[PDB]
């Protein structure tokens, strides 16, 4: 049979020369054997939603650190580095940030000189989160994901930029504004990236590869890119990966691989098997193929390339099981990664060691 995840050689080992193995955690998740898969592969780690805006001030001045301490305190108790993820995003984050001093929305106010000072005031609130947040883990992360998602996956604006709450108050100011704030409290050494998925395929690529290079000439410290490759078996190309890591390699940047899935299905994930039994064995050697393409790519590039993580540990929990069941009628079983529900070594896994 396929021999449990701590029964093989070590793929931080096997990578070691070429860039950091990583895997996204929950506080729940650092013991047992997920605690034993984790020490044995990999060598960095990131908080799959305990370091969110929203999990770390739900309401102003008021702070909840355990979910981040506890993900920190295995981190440095096992040797493992420390992706942050994430200050900026348009999602899991709290209302109370774009409500104005009277209690309502920012996006309700038409009076300019006001919409001035609930920007600044937006602007202030965040520069204080950052501050906070980075004061007391920069001696722990080792790549910042400063704002997540920020560009668009269409053309809403001709800059192509996500227009979120944060966009309709700021324009771009926040995203600046969060990267200056970031160095200024992290230090000259800290790693600042700006991170997104389908970070290949045009023109949401070129409209990042834009942004980036407009604000590195204004002096914005923009160290790299966090690709999340929330990929499938054989979309994106390899090529449109290179090209991708290529051109912001290009630029002076890093690039790191943030959020690796490589799915079962398309997009939508319809048809999905109902269960993980019900995947058929033939499905599984595919997405081996695919790896072993990745991995291939992944190691040519290694001087641009410093970490690969994967959005999750082993089959038995992840994000892509939601969004399975959400186009399928409430049922559906993902399976994304090398190792299966019960820590066994997949086809994947093989592709991937040698
Ligand atoms: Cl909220
Ligand atoms: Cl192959
Ligand atoms: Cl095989
Ligand atoms: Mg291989
Ligand atoms: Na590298």
């Amino acid at each position: 049979a396929q021999p449990f995840a701590w029964q093989v050689a070590s793929l931080a080992d096997r990578y070691e020369e070429s860039f950091d193995i990583g895997a996204a955690v929950e506080p729940h998740q650092l013991n047992g054997r997920q605690g034993k898969v984790l020490k044995h592969h990999y060598n960095s780690i990131v908080a799959e939603n305990a370091m969110k805006p929203i999990s770390l001030q739900p309401e102003e001045g008021v702070f909840t650190w355990d979910g981040a301490d506890a993900i920190v305190e295995f981190a440095r108790k096992n040797n493992m580095n420390l992706r942050f993820h994430t200050l900026v995003w348009h999602n899991q984050v709290p209302d109370w940030f774009f409500l104005d001093e009277e209690g309502n929305p920012m996006v309700e106010e038409t009076n300019e000189a006001k919409r001035q000072a609930n920007k600044e005031l937006l602007l202030e609130r965040l520069e204080t989160h950052i501050k906070t947040v980075v004061e007391r883990y920069k001696d722990d992360v080792t790549a910042w994901d400063v704002v997540n998602e920020v560009v668009d996956d269409g053309t809403p604006n001709e800059r192509g930029l996500r227009e979120s709450v944060w966009y309709q108050i700021t324009g771009d100011e926040y995203i600046r504004v969060a990267f200056e704030t970031a160095r200024k409290y992290a230090g000259e050494d800290a790693k600042l990236f700006i991170n997104d998925y389908n970070t290949e395929v045009t023109p949401k690529r070129d409209h990042l590869y834009n942004l980036v290079q407009d604000l590195l000439a204004d002096g914005v410290p923009i160290d790299g890119v966090g690709h999340q490759a929330h990929i499938q078996i054989d979309w994106p190309t390899i090529d449109e990966i290179r090209t991708s890591m290529e051109m912001f390699a290009g630029l002076g940047l890093d690039n790191q691989v943030t959020e690796l899935d490589v799915s079962l299905y398309g997009w939508p994930p319809r048809p999905a098997f109902p269960t993980y039994d019900a995947i058929p064995q033939e499905r599984f050697q595919a997405q081996a193929d695919r790896y072993n393409q990745l991995f291939e790519l992944y190691e040519e590039l290694d001087a641009d390339l410093s970490s690969v993580t994967f959005w999750g540990i082993a089959d038995n929990h992840t994000w892509l099981d939601d969004r399975a069941r959400e186009y399928n009628d409430g049922v559906g079983k993902d399976a994304p990664f090398v190792f299966d529900p019960n820590y066994r070594v997949k086809p994947a896994f093989w592709r991937i060691i040698d």
